[PDB]
């Protein structure tokens, strides 16, 4: 779904996962997709339900995560509108063989 932001100004796009019953080895990426474009934002792992996300691949520098829920939410800070576009969080839990896809969010940047 979509969300709407000013240029110049920072947005929260948010990802929080839960488990039943923890997890190991989480891996987890946002990426972004435009007509032209594919782009590998941000990586990371989590080892367990009990430590914080340790960033393994960050790509642009106006990005953060959030900090903690089960929450791998980031922040893109100084938006342009080339930042328009389309925004997915993907969860990967290799022992479990899971792999889960957030839904997309449609960030539209406006003057």
């Amino acid at each position: 779904t979509d969300i709407y932001a000013v240029n110049g100004t920072e947005i929260l796009l948010p990802c929080t996962f839960s488990s039943a019953f923890g997890f190991e080895d989480l891996h987890f990426r946002w990426t972004y997709n435009s007509s032209d474009a594919f782009k590998i934002l941000i990586e990371g792992t989590v080892k367990n339900e009990k430590s914080d996300p340790k960033v393994t691949l960050k790509d642009d520098d106006r990005i953060t995560l959030v900090g903690s829920m089960n929450n791998i939410s980031i922040v893109l800070r100084d938006l342009e509108f080339s930042d328009t576009g389309k925004y997915t969080c993907h969860v990967k839990n290799p022992k479990e063989n899971n792999l889960q896809h957030h839904a997309t969010i449609f960030l539209q940047v406006v003057d």
